[PDB]
């Protein structure tokens, strides 16, 4: 196969809420995979996932929590700008999953569909050091979602 690069970073999605957490930022991880690095052209895929997890505390306002997970996947073309920098765009869709805890002969689950788009760039200050910066945003009529990713990887 062609040359591939592995990069990892932290992923957080800012969401509007009544007062959950301070920055309303959930904890998640983003794994990036690049196929056909070549030089003239290439492609890049972005994967991210997160889950609510706040320590129990008595505020009197209860905790929304929700015990749910959010997944999103995007992909797009990559074009080198100079001799060590490239610009690429991410396009796809975001999905959310939720499960209710109860005892029944069957289980119940619901899914949601949202648009996913964003942009990212690759910067290599050193041959063996690459910094990846990508972000994603979903457009909902009532819910506004802001997501950013920060990490680094190595070229293989």
């Amino acid at each position: 196969e062609g040359e591939s690069s592995i990069s990892i970073g932290y992923a957080q999605s800012r969401v509007k809420e009544d007062g959950y957490k301070l920055d309303k930022n959930p904890r998640g991880f983003n794994l990036k995979y690049r196929y056909e690095f070549n030089n003239d052209w290439g492609v890049i895929g972005s994967f991210a996932q997160t889950r609510r997890g706040f320590e129990e505390s008595v505020d009197g306002f209860k905790l929304i929590d929700g015990d749910f997970k959010y997944y999103s996947v995007t992909a797009g073309p990559v074009f080198r700008i100079n001799e060590y920098v490239s610009l690429y765009g991410l396009l796809g869709a975001g999905h959310g999953k939720a499960k209710f805890s109860s005892i029944f002969g069957q289980s119940e689950s619901r899914s949601k569909t949202s648009l996913a788009y964003g942009a990212g760039l690759q910067f290599n200050p050193h041959p063996n050091f690459v910094i990846d910066a990508s972000y994603e945003y979903s457009k909902l009529d009532d819910v506004k979602v802001g997501t950013w990713m920060l990490g680094a990887g190595y070229r293989f």
